[PDB]
């Protein structure tokens, strides 16, 4: 039972590279729009306390250099839409699949295709944090980076790469210039709110334990809502509502064990520790798959 | 702080994979140039798997009962030969999606990335190592036999592993791109026993390389022991033995950073004998042994 991320193919042919004077970046090529951080036009010395509407109107259509492998792309028009700049190229992407633009909530999971220069380099799975902010794997060069989720066939970008804080955490956008989060594109002391471990997807995860035979934290006692949050709030686990249970549900049936069932056992696994043992070879608990995930992996 | 582990992107990889049927069973073939790869025991029936007399079973079989389709587009079969325990069907066209490849069989240790396909359809990327017992822990449902391990070196793919078989204990098996298994296995369905898996002791030092670098240092200490010891002490622990290639390898590491190799050792002897006691390195809370000195040493 590993972390598998998605698909990076119909992603790859969409990267570009944005450059306006010094600043290098990722851009996402579709249709006849290129989508980038609207920071490329800020210089190291303009990040104190931008000024981006009138710094737009200073620029032009032959300040950007768009890239796309060896063929150069040509501006004819921009556009800001809150903090995503939207390029208008003269030829549309032929790469471009059946793709939409989608808001994601915390706790969700999507695939993350880390680029620089315009070029791919890696992928990896993770999942939005409570604090609005991911653990990923970015280096200098990396903003433009999107975060994806594949349908049968059809893409939903969900996230954009802009800002990485002084703590290994990284911020950004939806593909709309939403960010998420307390977060400003400016280059200031940013602090992330306090990271809450995820409960629903430590259950979800309890679930693909006990459905690949590992069946040694199941226990007869059962609990309510209300005590397990006072102890769940206790750990720094998020509140369980009641459409979280709902969700649980093909998991339950499958496994044959309730959700309050199954609460009882990850209340005595944050009290009493892991008596020395293992849950699918781990000794922490896992909170980065999410019901649906574990429903895809193994049913 | 953090290191992920990130896996290669699979494009180049996604317009190779093909679904091959032969009479029931299904799986997935790798198509490069005119050549398709696949496991030999498509062939096989349930019941054939337990004796398989391949040359037996593949001389009564013609071009015409395999299936190869790649999505909707048939392949049609023109010859096929077997060479060990991979299948090669020669088809009528040629890839048109093939990129630079090349055939390359690594040794327990190195790692690479994995895409799982089912029915010639992928479904997810991983990366992942060789374990010293010659397997691989992943996800492999059934119907997987077929996918393809790589690695990417600027614009060449280099294939390495296929799926073939699923071991009782939970780990999967499989061979190179020319058929020889990796590890005393065979494709049969006899009770095969796999070896003691242990961890993978010089990507544990590199990774506490990259950790003194990106800024941990509460684990080092200031005693020094001989290769002789820590082995003596690492056995203890279901530790792989560390040879004098391994020093080597470890040099720019010990170059870019002032502590020695055997320096390390005694630091990573210090952690086996307390533990964390709660702390994490490089943000995590294990001992990472997935991280070759090469990823190591580009990326620092």
């Amino acid at each position: 039972f590993r972390k598998m991320a998605f698909p990076s193919g119909k992603v790859e042919g969409c990267m570009v590279q944005v450059t306006c004077g010094t600043t290098t970046l990722n851009g996402l090529w579709l249709d006849d729009v290129v989508y980038c951080p609207r920071h490329v036009i800020c210089t190291s010395e303009d990040m104190l306390n931008p000024n981006y509407e009138d710094l737009l109107i200073r620029k032009s259509n032959h300040n950007f250099l768009v890239q796309a492998g060896n063929v150069q792309l040509r501006v004819i028009g921009h556009s800001m839409q809150n903090c995503v700049l939207k390029l208008k190229v003269d030829t549309a992407n032929p790469k471009t699949p059946k793709y939409k633009f989608v808001r994601i909530q915390p706790g969700q999971t999507f695939s993350v295709l880390a680029c620089y220069n315009g070029s791919p380099s890696g992928v990896y799975q993770c999942a939005m944090r409570p604090n609005f902010t991911i653990k990923g794997s970015f280096l200098n060069g990396s903003c433009g980076s999107v975060g994806f989720n594949i349908d049968y066939d059809c893409v939903s970008f969900c996230y954009m790469h802009h800002m990485e804080l002084p703590t290994g955490v990284h911020a950004g956008t939806d593909l709309e210039g939403n960010f998420y989060g307390p977060f400003v594109d400016r280059q200031t002391a940013q602090a992330a709110g306090t990271d809450t471990t995820i409960t629903v997807n430590v259950l979800a995860w309890l679930y693909a334990a006990v459905i690949n035979g590992d069946r040694w934290f199941l226990n007869r006692f059962t609990t309510t809502l209300n005590d397990f949050n006072l102890v769940a709030m206790k750990y720094n686990y998020e509140p369980l509502t009641q459409d979280h249970v709902d969700i649980l549900g093909p998991l339950s049936a499958q496994t044959g064990i309730a959700v309050l069932d199954m609460c009882a056992s990850l209340k005595e696994l944050l009290q009493n520790g892991m008596n020395g043992r293992t849950i699918l070879g781990s000794a922490l608990l896992e909170d980065e798959f999410t019901p649906f995930d574990v429903v895809r992996q193994c049913s």
